[PDB]
């Protein structure tokens, strides 16, 4: 094990599209793989680390209740550099576009440690949405060695940039290799599949369910009022669907959702659910809701009809193919595509069609081929 990658991740959605990563490095005996959490993010970190049966060899313990971006920044450029000075590894691995991905491509950029950047070259050409997202992204595709692109476009981006072809792979996205392996979990084994079902028996076999997320930065305050109003319409309007929505622990949303959709019967406020469950949940559904990125990603690879309640996206694909439309945090619209959807049984037919740009499930074999060669509602 001479190579000595050291994988750095924080939050939730990192933490599910790194894990097939992690788990093929660390299966090697040709290479030294170590994992660093920087806990910028805890139980929603935590989640997927027991899952996916990880262990992390630092933890930089970081999290604190009502964190700013500023806290977070600090904290790993604080942190890291014990981590850096332990290992000395030959090759430091980020993901996507938290600001633990930022701070992390700075430490190691300032140290010379060749950074790989997983899930490189996503743009949505506004540097205030996402918000700090696109900065982060764009800090750590300047500094990185290797890119590790998840679509054509994306490579694109970079070209366009001035990366060099030579450091740009195009090799999908990991979040197709972690799907796949959480859908086999629950179709090789029915005891597991009833287990995950049976923590939700407020659900109603005979109704349609809608999937809902929300947390984007830039949408706090106004513009999540109005995507819960807009839920509220939808809810009086099908009372015999179910709209099921796993809250964020971030206050900004979770504080607001609590007090503005608790009194509804047939809306369910659960708890960030553990990606298996949510899985589960996304297949059962009928259509989603959501400002998720990887949802973006899963749901129409999934085959379900996605409204976006976001202004703008870096995944366009879905978009150009239809599965996918954005709705922002309009609530006409809202209540508009999401009516459409329940009424007309064509619409759904036509929107309804499986979508992966993302590539076969096997994202992280090219990657390390690179580098080589019950649940009760809140009320
Ligand atoms: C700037 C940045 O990197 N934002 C990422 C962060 O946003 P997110 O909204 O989670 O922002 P933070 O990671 O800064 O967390 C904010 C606050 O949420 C609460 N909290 C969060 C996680 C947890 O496990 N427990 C908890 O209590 C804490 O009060 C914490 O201080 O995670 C999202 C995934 O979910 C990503 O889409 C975002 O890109
Ligand atoms: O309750 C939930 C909500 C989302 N996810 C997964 O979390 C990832 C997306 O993370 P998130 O929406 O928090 O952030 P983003 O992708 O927007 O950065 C995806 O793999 C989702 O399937 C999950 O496991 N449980
Ligand atoms: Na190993």
């Amino acid at each position: 094990h001479m190579k000595k990658i050291l994988l750095v991740f924080g939050t939730r959605p990192e933490a599910i599209k790194m894990a097939p990563l992690v788990r093929a490095l660390k299966a090697r005996a040709d290479v030294d793989a170590k994992v660093c959490v920087t806990a910028q993010h805890r139980q929603m970190l935590d989640q997927v680390l027991s899952l996916f049966d990880i262990e992390p060899d630092y933890d930089l313990d970081l999290m604190r209740q009502g964190q700013t971006l500023s806290d977070v920044t600090t904290g790993i450029l604080h942190a890291i550099g014990a981590v850096f000075d332990d290992l000395r590894p030959d090759i430091v691995l980020v993901h996507g576009d938290t600001t633990t991905t930022l701070a992390v491509s700075l430490a190691a950029f300032y140290r010379y440690l060749p950074i790989g950047h997983v899930e490189a070259g996503l743009r949505s050409g506004d540097i205030w949405s996402p918000w700090p997202e696109e900065l982060n992204r764009r800090v750590t595709d300047a500094v990185s060695s290797w890119h590790f692109a998840p679509t054509g476009q994306a490579r694109d981006n970079l070209l366009s940039e001035g990366v060099p072809v030579g450091s740009v792979v195009m090799t999908g996205n990991t979040v197709i290799d972690a799907l796949h392996d959480v859908k086999h979990m629950l179709e090789r084994d029915d005891a597991l599949s009833r287990e995950v079902a049976a923590r939700f028996p407020f659900l109603d076999p005979t109704a349609r369910m809608v999937l809902i997320t929300g947390h984007r930065r830039e949408s706090f305050g106004e513009p999540f009022r109005n995507f819960c109003e807009a839920l509220r319409t939808l809810a009086h309007r099908y009372r015999d669907a179910q709209f099921v929505y796993p809250l964020h622990l971030n206050p900004n949303v979770r504080e607001p959702a609590l007090a503005l959709l608790g009194g509804e019967a047939n809306i369910y406020l659960i708890e960030p659910q553990e990606y298996l469950a949510f899985v589960y949940l996304m297949s059962r559904s009928h259509f989603i809701i959501t400002d998720s990125g990887g949802i973006q990603e899963e749901g129409p690879a999934l085959g379900k009809p996605v409204l976006v309640t976001r202004d703008t996206t870096e995944r366009p694909e879905a978009i150009r193919a239809g599965t996918a439309r954005l709705v922002g945090t309009d609530p006409e619209l809202i209540v508009r595509e999401a009516s459409r959807l329940f009424d007309s049984a064509s619409a759904y037919d036509e929107m309804a069609r499986a979508s992966n740009p993302y590539g076969d499930g096997h994202a992280s074999e090219r990657i390390v081929h690179a580098l080589m060669h019950a649940e009760l509602p809140l009320n």
